């Protein structure tokens, strides 16, 4: 690896870190999920959609701070810059969250310490047509067992992806990507130089999150054909309106 | 590039052109509501003969026919119309801005909006078009890429993933070391193949939207179209 392509991968981890320790900080500021009776009460559900709204929004804000971290987004114009962030969001927190999926116990570990099983998301009152196909992506995610250089580039490369929506200057964004690409390249390269199938199974991961955005988009329309409403953040990134 | 690797890409090029060599009779072409219907019927049309290509290709695809019937249908029916949009960007002339389907069959951007297709339907199909002929891809790394496309485990009601994640493989491996020998000096070729993919993902969705859109403004598509892509 040059030097250039190490400082590139120790910015993007440490402003990764940076992140998660306002996660950590933020952790007792959210409305503790209720252990309560668990009644199949129309209340309960709300406390637990909404305790998970709080965390979405979380991860939303550090993902607007770590993308103006990521070496070149700064470049690019900030009507570009919020094109990319609205498509890409939803792509990076499902990458975030197969990162912190646990094959062995089936379950997802938010912020510092709270840990979800698949019927937890369930009982929020997301649809069986969302919660499967991220559970199913988390542990194809484990599968090709990435560190944090890896986690870390896929989402710099799934930032500065030329083909979404209202992007002025598509050919600069991805002229942004390639260095990311090439870094990726590298450093697979060297870490598994045995598995040379690691790096075009990594970016067929970025096909796999195009079609999970979708998904995503479809459980948001089934909430608005339900009458519950996210938060303004949240609707702001999300909602046609 | 091993003996078993060369048969399998000149199977996939021969396959191709024997595909296309062999495919008739359309809905001519002609503002009234009538001509509406009939600019899309024409082009619904040309859309069923290309499915009749795609669906013939897949079946010579070495690994095709090893899966169940229900995989291969379900492989299919997401793949079709990828694999009609990576056509359909070869047929692009850069230099007319103008599609052309089977040797004589000629649309311009407008041609598509004339026949009631939507702007948001039409436009990222015309920019990935253009974007697929910068690439310059060659025949066998068209036919590749398309092989690639068929065998994605992560398509709706596939029952046995990892047999078709297995199957992807080698097509894979051909394709990293066919780009490794025929282009040696452009190492980012093969990622960026790879990232059409990416693009296609996004473009089925896209039609989703569109097909949604036709069922809505009352416009059938025609019953083999239907079968892939409508809902019950
Ligand atoms: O944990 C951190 O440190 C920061 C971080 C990183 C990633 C995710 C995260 O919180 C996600 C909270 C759980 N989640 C909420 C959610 C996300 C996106 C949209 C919606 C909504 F529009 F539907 F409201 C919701 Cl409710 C759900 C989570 C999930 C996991 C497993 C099955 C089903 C759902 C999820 C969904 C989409 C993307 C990422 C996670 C905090
Ligand atoms: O010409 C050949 O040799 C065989 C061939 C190869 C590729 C395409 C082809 O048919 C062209 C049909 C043009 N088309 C119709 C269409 C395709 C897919 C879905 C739908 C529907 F769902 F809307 F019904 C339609 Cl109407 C549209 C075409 C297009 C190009 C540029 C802008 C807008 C539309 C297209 C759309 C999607 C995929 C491929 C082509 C025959």
């Amino acid at each position: 690896l040059t030097a250039a392509q190490e400082l590139m991968i120790q910015q993007l981890v440490a402003a990764q870190l940076q992140c998660n320790k306002r996660s950590f900080s933020d952790q007792p500021k959210v409305t503790p999920w209720p252990l309560g009776a668990d009644p199949q009460s129309r209340d309960a559900r709300q406390q637990r959609f909404a305790h998970f709204t709080e965390l979405a929004i979380i991860s939303v804000q550090e993902i607007v701070d770590f993308a103006k971290q990521v070496p070149g987004f700064l470049q690019l114009g900030r009507e570009d810059q919020i094109a990319l962030l609205k498509a890409s969001t939803i792509e990076i927190m499902l990458l975030e969250t197969a990162r912190r999926y646990n094959h062995e116990t089936e379950c997802i570990t938010f912020l510092k310490d709270f840990t979800y099983s698949k019927d937890d998301f369930h009982r929020a009152g997301l649809q069986v047509e969302f919660i499967n196909p991220i559970f199913e992506f988390s542990r194809a995610m484990r599968r090709l067992g990435l560190d944090d250089a890896e986690y870390a580039l896929l989402i710099a490369i799934n930032i500065f992806s030329a083909d979404r929506p209202n992007v002025q200057e598509p050919g600069r964004v991805e002229a942004l990507q390639q260095p990311y690409v090439e870094a990726l390249l590298s450093y697979t390269r060297i870490k598994r130089p045995q598995d040379q199938l690691r790096f075009p199974r990594m970016l067929m991961k970025l096909v796999s999150l195009r079609t999970l955005s979708s998904v995503h988009s479809e459980q948001v329309f089934a909430l608005r054909l339900q009458d519950k409403k996210l938060p303004p953040l949240l609707s702001e990134i999300w909602d046609v309106h």
